[PDB]
């Protein structure tokens, strides 16, 4: 078929909503179309030419962008789990052959590129196109019919879930809990006030932390209310610096900010590094900074992507939260765009949290 | 009563072999004398007045030095475990009241000072003194009569054992091993060529790694032959940069060296921060460094101290090693000084690996 | 002070809804009264005189009953957690001094009786008594107002939460998940159709298993439609005997049943032993039964009670379940009885799953 | 070519030392002969026709016996690890395709037969034959040259190493250690006094348990002296049954003995099921037995086979054991037979711990 798609020339950049030749494989398990597609900094970086690791699939001269997808099943081979008209979230990362990839933890690929591949990013077409072919195993079923568009948030939230898995694994190094066995009063601070930070914060809340998002500027009454609704605090760190931190999560990617907060981490504290900012400036880490980490048995863990199981978990949390605080969750999606509006990739709609593309 | 002791005034500095008065209780669990006491950069740090976290015990104006000890039991209340004559290594770190401290994991204390205390470092006298009283529970019996003074390596080595427990905990985040279940071919790089570096290296070979110590200068042939007898490599990184590192351990405390090597760590790799040097110059860590860690799901863990179980493990390894490689082990101890030679806190013996005090 | 209270004389037993002398003890942080109190087979066994291990507090002729409780606070000290008016679930098990109690894991008491004590079973007065004094540490706050009397279920659920924590720990022996990383299609069978079974089935369902409860007879369309509403299957194992089980949980306590179902467990299966029936006759375990277990690497884990953190989790679960299936959870509590009505300790309201007691 | 081999007809039984044709396959990485092959209850069970699971390889009328082997490399493709003349221990279990097999954890195969296969047991020729072809990856190199024939104990010891890994996983359900962090004074009881019991006991001692083997008769003086050389105790439980057991390992396969000792296990105790005897008679387990397990948070784990990493751990233990207790370890091997002494598969020569065939 000829079909519509939003494409880049990876890694060169640019973006055009335009038509393309894309033939059916004789061999397919499932055929789908896109309902919603979220966009994040990674897409904007792709478009902007800022990411040297991205590439078009083999023997092609464009890449269909889009990896934060909510899709609907048009057609599907015989199976016990999905049927026509079922909504699904498609896996971003797909496995290679490495000891991790082969048990479905391509999120911890031991090789990196080119063992694993990511839809819309590294050698595999994304989801901003009229038709999509895939294998059933790569699709996670949306089981709550009430969520609708909220399900598009699955992809950003699964990364949060894997990060908390990493938290759970490394915090086993000691007794992290209070001596009553609980997390009551343990302090989570999240660097940043964006999409990922919100999702960190809500999960933090469900695990029983006291949570505080932080930024180098005040926030909008909109965001403030959303946080208030979840029982999440906020602080401008130029005005009030949190200390005595048990769980530090960075979404900024900024070193100066990371290390100033690390020097507030308690004994047996855990630092999750999540944010990318290759442009971020150097911050000098000195011997006293190293000593601070050592003497406190602090763990700094970098986390990227997630496994299928974490997509399932993300859907379950999106449901729980939608049924308890619908206005807040709905407010996460702050603009819906038509596929023509390709200027979303260079410019942020006003007061953005999560921008998405409604397809028809 | 009056006894000989080697003392300082923490944190100001100074060292004197000298006469002091110390209570001699008539009620005690155990009474001991020192046979050998080891020294390490912490001892040298305290005496230069370079460590501002050290203090003397409450209501005193000196601090007996020495935390790496082998002691002999003079007398002991009746018990199932030790008797008069036996050799023992005393716990350096003594528990407070925290959740970690109360299960004998004071190495992981949730509070720090003043919950936990360290013999010879923080508010508790050390072992460089003619007489010592202690509880039996704080002593680890040497079960092997052929070890002799090698048992004095128990204390620096127990730190290694806990760092490896930390490795084992955090490496559970992914499959770290080969797809045959082993560590065959996994690569460990230890920054430094000093005593802790050797002991890390030896435990790593036992684990199954291929190991390379590294430093910014060439090494004496004494050390080179010691490495060779254990199958440990060596390389001077200003000439051959090791690459593709699965486990990295730093004993330097130096930021620039640490981060230089962090950029060679593979996916799912682990970095143990161990060494500390508060005067080490700042290294600028930038956005791309952070990214490197994030994208590879790397863990950077600070480790300090160990529990009693790690002393027991350390003695078991010392004795596995000794009945396999007698001479290279003996060769770890490079100078048996006399209590009065207190210039050793200022001045390193030529070719120092481990200097020990031989106690009268 | 005189108060109305239902009590017994353990281990002999028998119930009367009397009044008794309960003086206001010296040191106490909270004064409570019972709103609702659940009951179960342990409360009935206690009345019969069925249970060897129960007994009365030191030097008292009687024992207040009830361990499944929702309670309201009447007065409390200045604190950041609870106030006049908040409703709470109280800890059943209160810790002794062993390595596990002292970290708040008295559910894993290393000593057993008399280190730990259970309110209403082992030397500590239960909660069916007009006034209750307690420390704030032993109280769990209900943070959801819509829950009302649902929160009575916190105690039976919290045992289920601990059990699934045991499953999580022990199933690490091997990769339990599918090669996609998920639990999709893994088969949980819960032996029995009672209240704990329902609570296991719902949690199973949230963990991603295909769940079937089973029994030796068909079940009330009342029960069958709750199962159906959650997506839990049912089967009577005289008509159909389920096969290829990955997680087998017993609420029956009956050996013959446990072991017939153990013989259907797959490789790497986990068996949770939960229910206890001291009267159940013997079933003959032979050589081949053992071999079945050995060659399949199966784990059989007994589980009892739970820690505070699991009371919190059980509360979060009820709030999530309530807000998504309000009608079905509500239906779990089948009868609100009055203290006066003490037939309940001998007889079941028709097709009763949970029987609550409303307090005057 | 025509070679000698010891063969059975599985599962029918029978044994004979005879000639067979072993063609040189087209592609092989390694060519080996046997130096020693250990025999165990499984080999005798096969030859007796008593094992239903065993089968001949595809399209053959016989099955070469022997799975406990030490081999010498006659020829091998060039590689980094083994060369001509090296001694190796080969893997018994070879992987299939399931999620555990493909990470080298076929010891935990999720399918059972015919996914995994066992040399000498299940559709794959054993090692009692003059020539053997294999892949390098399936061979574990003997690095210590003084071990000699002691290395043949690798295969029964790696089973123990895996069972201790299973112990390490399951005992994380609570704090199993003392409040000093150690295992000092924890009690391990091993049901049985054969070679597996001894290897369990030696590892138990190295783990820091107090260990006692037990049987239903007194033991010979050789065995008693060996226990004594390692500090392992013994008891005829007809006369004196150990109580207060923290870790119970069974090597008998006998239900009656198992369940009787299960009733001595402490809170948080672990029972490893290891031995198997399909012929052993039923023992009735009642409601009270089950409740004992539940109320004590006891785990009962069946354990079979091992992974490659556990063959390597086994060889490191056998070296550590050999360089400390030379004659004791040599004495585990109690009869060296000739291949034609097929009588050893039917009669336990007098004093047996481990019988081996020295291959001509
Ligand atoms: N110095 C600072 N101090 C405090 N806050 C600062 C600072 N500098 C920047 N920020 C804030 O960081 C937050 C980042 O959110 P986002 O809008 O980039 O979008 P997002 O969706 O929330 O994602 C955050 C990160 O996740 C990265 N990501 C995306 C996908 C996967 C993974 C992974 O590791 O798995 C990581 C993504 O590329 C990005 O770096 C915003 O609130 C920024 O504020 P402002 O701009 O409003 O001032
Ligand atoms: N830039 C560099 N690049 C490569 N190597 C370098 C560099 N700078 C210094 N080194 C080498 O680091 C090693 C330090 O060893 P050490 O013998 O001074 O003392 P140790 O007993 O082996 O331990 C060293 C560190 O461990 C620390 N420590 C000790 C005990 C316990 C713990 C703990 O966390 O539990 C930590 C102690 O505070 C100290 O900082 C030597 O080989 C140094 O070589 P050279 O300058 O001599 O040629
Ligand atoms: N042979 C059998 N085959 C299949 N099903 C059978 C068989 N025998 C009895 N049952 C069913 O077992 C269930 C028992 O649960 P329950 O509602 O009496 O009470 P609950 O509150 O749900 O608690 C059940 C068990 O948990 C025990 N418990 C309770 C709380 C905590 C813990 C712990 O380990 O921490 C243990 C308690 O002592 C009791 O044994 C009912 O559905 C019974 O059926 P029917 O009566 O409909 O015929
Ligand atoms: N009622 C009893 N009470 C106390 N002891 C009893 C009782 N009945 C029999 N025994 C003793 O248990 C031991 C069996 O040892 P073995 O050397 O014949 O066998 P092995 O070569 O050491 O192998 C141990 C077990 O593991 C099985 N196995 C072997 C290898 C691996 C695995 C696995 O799960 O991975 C399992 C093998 O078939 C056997 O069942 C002997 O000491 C027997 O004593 P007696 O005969 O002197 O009177
Ligand atoms: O490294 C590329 C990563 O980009 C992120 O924005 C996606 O959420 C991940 O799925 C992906 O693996
Ligand atoms: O300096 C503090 C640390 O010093 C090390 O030298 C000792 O080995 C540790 O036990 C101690 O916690
Ligand atoms: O029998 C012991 C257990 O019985 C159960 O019904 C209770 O929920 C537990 O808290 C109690 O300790
Ligand atoms: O199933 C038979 C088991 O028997 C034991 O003798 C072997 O050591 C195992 O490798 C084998 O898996
Ligand atoms: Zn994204
Ligand atoms: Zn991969
Ligand atoms: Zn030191
Ligand atoms: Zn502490
Ligand atoms: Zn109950
Ligand atoms: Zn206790
Ligand atoms: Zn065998
Ligand atoms: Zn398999």
């Amino acid at each position: 078929s000829t079909i519509n798609a939003i494409v880049t020339d990876a890694p060169k950049g640019g973006v055009k909503y335009t038509k393309i030749d894309m033939p059916e494989p004789e061999k397919y398990e499932a055929k789908l179309k896109p309902v919603y597609i979220g966009i994040c900094g990674t897409d904007r970086g792709e478009v902007a030419g800022a990411l040297s690791f991205t590439y078009n699939p083999e023997g092609e001269n464009f890449l269909v962008l889009g990896h934060e997808a909510l899709l609907q099943v048009l057609d599907v081979s015989d199976n016990n789990y999905i049927k026509r008209g079922d909504f699904v979230v498609p896996l971003v990362r797909r496995p290679g052959k490495c000891v991790n990839c082969r048990i479905g933890r391509q999120d911890n690929c031991s090789i990196g590129d080119p063992d694993k591949h990511e839809a819309g990013i590294t050698g595999l077409h994304g989801f901003m196109r009229d038709v999509i072919y895939d294998d059933i195993q790569n699709l996670v079923k949306v089981n709550d019919p009430d969520l609708g568009k909220i399900a598009v948030l699955t992809e950003p939230l699964k990364n949060v879930m894997k990060a908390f898995e990493v938290f759970d694994v490394v915090s086993k190094r000691s007794i992290f809990q209070n001596d009553d066995s609980t997390f009551i009063g343990k302090k989570m601070v999240v660097i940043g006030s964006g999409s990922e930070a919100f999702l960190y914060s809500f999960v933090g809340k469900d695990r029983g932390f006291d949570v505080t998002m932080v930024n180098r500027h005040d926030e909008t009454e909109n965001k403030m209310k959303m946080m208030d609704d979840f029982g999440v605090g906020f602080s401008n760190y130029l005005k009030d610096m949190p200390d005595k931190i048990d769980l530090l999560v960075d979404t900024s990617g900024d070193p100066s900010t990371i290390f100033k907060f690390v020097k507030k981490v308690n004994n047996n504290g855990v630092v999750i590094l999540f944010g990318f900012n290759g442009k971020a400036p150097g911050y000098p880490v000195n011997g006293e900074d190293i000593d601070y980490i050592v003497e406190r048995n602090i763990t700094i863990a970098g986390s990227v992507d997630a496994a299928k199981i974490h997509y399932v978990q993300a859907l379950d949390s999106l449901s729980n939260w939608y049924h308890r605080h619908p206005q807040t969750i709905k407010d996460i999606i702050t603009y819906e765009a038509k596929p023509e509006e390709t200027n979303i990739f260079f410019q942020k709609p006003k007061g953005e949290i999560k921008t998405v593309i409604k397809w028809p």
